């Protein structure tokens, strides 16, 4: 039968479950922080050579796709897998939802222009909110593995030798990319036509004052300055400056017609301001850049939640990913089956992905947006037990977040590390890093390295 076969709605009734599950398979903790079926550290070693004879970039994909389930296969946390696709969490996950609308409205309301385009900052925060709430009024978190995370910094992070050159490459290149980063509408409005070069407009701001105290608190000209850097860009600054020099041009220009104590104190507050601007500008991209990580665990149960599927019909998502985690399809052909799929969470589901609809950086995309990769999120969630037969976990359905549930302790030799890293090799000798967007095993080893033992641990309060 297919009906969801992990009966549980609370710890003990899932201890309990737990329970006569591990008397009936052979869980381990040897290699992982929950228990799993990992009998052995993965050894991807071949995966290279493989990725180095490579004829067409279309095998490299499979290759790839290969190293990734030998690397997830048997790692995942069984009981926090269980517990996130129990019959209660499942009913509760989605239910929330349902009475919820109003809290994930800013990005919910615009998933069609999030799948496109950039998100505003607002919608960002709205989601990482909504997250630490769902969880929070759907009783999630069952322990550490589920909790949501305060701040954390290195105690100590072993890394076995034979990691240590490809380490340095993936940091280097981590922070190259960092680095590359950074480099009641009229004061929006004003600021807008401002910018272009328009500098007689300091003379009559629409409240008359350059220094107007501003609703925000600050200065109508910095916050509007900002808010515009937020639809325009940092480019503005530089044009706004620009403007300002014109503007110190003129008054020069007619200094005997001028007042010079008037043109210091207007000119002197143009930059006090614009820099303003930049430092929020700055702020922003430092919190839109801690608000990009997705939630794993809520984004999951957002898709489940607009492809319609309903407590009844989870099963069948759940042998879904299982058999996508055992068996790596290709995106071509999965889209297809979804396509095919009778049941009609299938093609909601794909009309969630923003694959080919992202205009932009995939690294500016918002968390809740769907994508034939943040597939392999939901599989994580669901697919490492197929729900209906969960005995069947034994066979093995590899999702890439299930090695965070590999162990990193130095004791154990940092299992987990070693085969992020070893995954990096098998990308880096067969595409080129400097080239991509996004590097998987430099966002897994990023959360590693900040401290996730499982995939599903929020980690917004971090940093």
């Amino acid at each position: 039968a297919m009906e969801n076969k992990i009966e549980v709605n609370n710890k003990d009734e899932m201890n309990r479950w737990f329970e006569e599950f591990k008397k009936g398979n052979g869980l381990v903790d040897t290699f992982t922080n929950s228990y799993s079926f990992c009998e052995s550290i993965p050894n991807l070693d071949r995966f290279v050579f493989q990725m180095a004879s490579a004829t067409d970039d279309a095998q490299k994909d499979s290759i790839y796709a290969s190293a990734l389930v030998e690397a997830t296969k048997f790692c995942a946390p069984i009981y926090e897998c269980a517990w996130v696709s129990s019959t209660g969490i499942v009913k509760k996950g989605l239910e929330w939802f349902e009475k919820n609308a109003g809290t994930i409205k800013s990005w919910d309301e615009s998933y069609t222009e999030l799948k496109v385009d950039v998100p505003k900052i607002e919608q960002l925060t709205g989601y990482q909110q909504a997250a630490l709430k769902w969880r929070k009024d759907i009783g999630f978190r069952v322990n550490a593995n589920t909790a949501a995370l305060s701040n954390k910094v290195l105690a100590e992070y072993k890394v076995p030798g034979e990691i240590v050159m490809s380490v340095k490459e993936m940091l280097s290149d981590m922070i190259r990319r960092r680095n590359l980063i950074l480099n009641s509408h009229e004061h929006v409005d004003w600021c807008r036509e401002f910018v272009k070069g328009k500098y007689i407009m300091a003379f009559n701001p629409p409240w008359g004052d350059i220094n107007k105290s501003g609703r925000s608190g600050i200065a109508l000209v910095a916050t509007g300055l900002a808010k515009l850097a937020e639809t325009e860009g940092k480019g503005i600054f530089d044009e706004a400056k620009k403007t300002v020099e014109a503007l110190n041009g003129y008054l020069d220009k007619h200094k005997d017609e001028v007042d010079r104590a008037s043109a210091d104190s207007m000119i002197t507050n143009l930059l006090k301001h614009i820099a303003k601007a930049q430092e929020l500008y700055k702020n922003s991209s430092a919190l839109r850049a801690q608000s990009a990580q997705i939630d794993t665990a809520f984004s999951s149960y957002y898709w489940l939640y607009k492809a319609g599927v309903t407590p009844e019909t989870f099963p069948t998502v759940s042998q879904f990913l299982f058999e996508l985690g055992k068996q790596p399809r290709g995106t071509k052909k999965m889209k297809k089956a979804l396509l095919s799929t009778p049941m009609k969470w299938g093609k909601k589901l794909y009309e969630l992905f923003a694959d080919d609809s992202f205009q932009q950086n995939r690294i500016y995309m918002h968390p809740a947006v769907l994508t034939a990769g943040r597939i392999s999120e939901m599989g994580v969630c669901f697919g490492t037990i197929p729900v209906a037969n969960p005995d069947d976990a034994a066979q093995g359905s590899g999702h890439t977040k299930s090695i965070l549930n590999l162990r990193t302790n130095t004791e154990t030799n940092n299992p987990c590390a070693k085969t992020i890293v070893k995954l990096f090799e098998v990308q880096k000798t067969g595409f080129n890093i400097q080239d991509m967007d996004i590097v998987a095993s430099e966002h897994l080893l990023h959360q590693s390295l900040v401290g996730k033992q499982s995939p599903f641990q929020n980690a917004y309060n971090v940093k």
